[PDB]
């Protein structure tokens, strides 16, 4: 104990320490190969992640923002084409739209799911709408049925932002296989997290998959040639290998998260706290509580040596980078942003720690 | 087979240190924007003689972010060499700027500075200089024009790590500079990697934000940015290798000298080094280029072309395909690169020179 009592929001050392021997073995394998980019590890991980999601194709890319940006670029929509998207998602969802010179059309979530309210989408469809981007926020899959029907009615693409929901299931399909194309983040904090920036795109469409590979490789499908004006967005061999190791435990890990979320849901009882009771399958990337006393709560937990993070306190429309959206009246989204706080959760989290989080919350008088 | 660029041989020198640092990073529990990135950035900045180094995700991203940060208007013009790698041009068009393509000097393979001014217009906002194949571009006139015309100078340093011009390094010859650390570059990562260098405090801070979703501070986005970061692991691997970069570049100098002193074949035009050349690519030029590549291949010598189709002739740039750039076009029809690397063995480079001398067409 001679190397150098605070409960960290997400202890990645502890999550990853289980795999250190394997990571090192695979690193040395890569060194032996002399190949660090677009190699056998990327191919292997792609194949395995496609199988996991139930899709035909997976393309490793540099991060989850790029994965969304690439999808939208591949569709080659006109300037100011409209993409419907939840108002309360992480900003990178919206950045991917505006970077492609599309107009985001911000929809309120359901207060009881934190995910886009499907019943509010149709009224905002216009002749410029080209896609709906669903986000499975915090880990909970969106109620996809009406959204799929609407996409079909209006000949819209469905783009899934799966950054927070790796392996969740709606009816008979995995997230990643509920629309036309899907972006994932494997940022280290995610349920399946790399040791660096990393992402993917999933799809069943052969042409789309091919076009994405070229677009993510300078626009080059063949050495020396550039069919498209592309970008550089690749998944390193090293990261692909690390992800493949962890992917073998991802269902087991997510079910362990479910066990801890269900402990919180059943054991936390405080009139000042609204618990995130799930309406659909939830893999609990984030365990988000809601209170009118949010900053007080975070200070209270900190005083009791529990670290928390807010996801999120400023919604995209109120950010300085989007002053042209600051006017929008989105009171549900705004309320959420004032009131949410995330509690520590992870698949390797200690019983004494989750028991403390619950007990400390129960004791909170505000 | 003799490989064009044997990266296993180059990187095997550092395996024990790479493994140590990887394990240190595991011990840290921090993989993004941590101590390794800071350390490498600080050392690379010192290496280039600049105030600020921002690790980013790759070379293309480096150039894209520099241009994004300047907030140019759609169709603003950026003067750039026509014969550079296509990613220099992709950075420009990604920002909805217009690449104004200038012929190189056949004696440097770099932008001909005497051909820049005639192409400057009210829309010109920048010159992108590229230090192609390892050789620094002649900046004197470029600096004068930038001053006269209120242009930014952006350096694409992806092929010329460490090259020197007068009292300065590439990276410190303009307003801001992009670097690739793709594994094949003179300083190569074990993955995709890049940086931006600059002396301007405000610009540097803006670039940091822009490469981090546009966020300077947790929770807040000042700008509509990208996610373009240099991983801790890659920063570590680069910082190990950086200590040997000048030495590695001198090793390439030695091989290039051997080629220059020993290849004697009337069918082959050899490269010169008017200004400092770190010899990322050793580029020969012949009317029988495909023939030569095939011949070398029959002799178990792998080569690559840099490059056979110029940016303006690419299908992605249809609207440029009509542009008449005969110097650039002729170069693309005639160049081939010979194997060169800091670790390349004597017997291997002697064979390349000998087989080239035997090419009797
Ligand atoms: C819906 C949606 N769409 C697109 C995206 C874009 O994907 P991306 O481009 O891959 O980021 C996201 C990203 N989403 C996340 C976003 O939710 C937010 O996550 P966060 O929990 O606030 O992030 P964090 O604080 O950096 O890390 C969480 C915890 O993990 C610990 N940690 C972290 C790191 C990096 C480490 O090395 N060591 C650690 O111990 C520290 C913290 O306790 O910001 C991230 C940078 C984004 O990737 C998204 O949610
Ligand atoms: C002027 C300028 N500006 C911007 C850029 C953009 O930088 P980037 O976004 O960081 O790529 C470049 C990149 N420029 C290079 C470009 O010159 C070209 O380089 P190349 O020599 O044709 O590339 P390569 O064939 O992939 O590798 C060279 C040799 O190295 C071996 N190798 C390679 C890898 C990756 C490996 O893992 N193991 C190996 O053994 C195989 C080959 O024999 O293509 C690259 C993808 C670009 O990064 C440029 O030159
Ligand atoms: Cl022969
Ligand atoms: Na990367």
């Amino acid at each position: 104990n001679l190397y150098f009592g605070h409960m960290f929001f997400l202890n990645l050392k502890q999550i990853n320490d289980r795999f250190n021997t394997e990571f090192i073995t695979k690193f040395k394998e890569i060194l032996e190969s002399g190949w660090y980019i677009l190699g056998k590890q990327c191919e292997k991980f792609e194949n395995n992640f496609a199988k996991y999601c139930g899709v035909k194709h997976c393309i490793g890319v540099a991060n989850g923002l790029d994965a969304l940006r690439l999808i939208i670029k591949a569709y080659d929509f006109k300037e100011n084409d409209e993409i419907i998207v939840p108002a309360n998602t992480y900003i990178a969802s919206i950045l991917a739209i505006t970077d492609n010179k599309c107009k985001p059309i911000l929809i309120e979530p359901d207060i009881n799911t934190y995910n886009i309210n499907p019943d509010l989408i149709e009224e905002k469809i216009t002749k410029k709408t080209k896609a709906i981007m669903v986000v499975h926020l915090y880990g909970q899959v969106c109620d996809m049925e009406k959204i799929q029907l609407l996409a079909n009615k209006y000949n819209l693409k469905i783009i899934e932002d799966c950054a927070q929901a790796h392996g969740a299931i709606y009816k008979d399909k995995r997230v990643g296989n509920l629309g036309d194309a899907a972006g994932f983040s494997f940022y280290p904090g995610k349920n399946l997290g790399a040791l660096g920036d990393a992402g993917c795109i999933c799809t069943n469409d052969d042409n789309f998959a091919s076009k994405i590979r070229a677009l993510a490789n300078y626009g080059s499908h063949k050495k020396y040639e550039n069919l498209y004006t592309g970008l550089n967005s690749r998944l390193d061999e090293i990261q692909a290998a690390f992800l493949d190791i962890k992917l073998k435990y991802l269902d087991e890990d997510n079910n362990k998260r479910k066990n801890i979320a269900n402990f919180y849901l059943q054991n936390i009882k405080n009139e000042n706290i609204i618990l995130p009771s799930n309406k659909f399958d939830h893999v609990w990337h984030l365990f988000v509580v809601k209170t009118k006393l949010r900053d007080e709560l975070q200070h209270y937990l900190n005083n009791h040596d529990i670290q928390t993070i807010i996801h999120y306190p400023i919604p995209p429309h109120k950010q300085k980078c989007y002053k042209d959206l600051n006017h929008l009246k989105l009171p549900i989204t705004e309320n959420i942003h004032q009131e949410v706080l995330s509690l520590p959760i992870s698949p390797t989290m200690k019983e004494n720690d989750f028991k403390k989080v619950a007990d400390i919350l129960n004791k909170w008088k505000v």
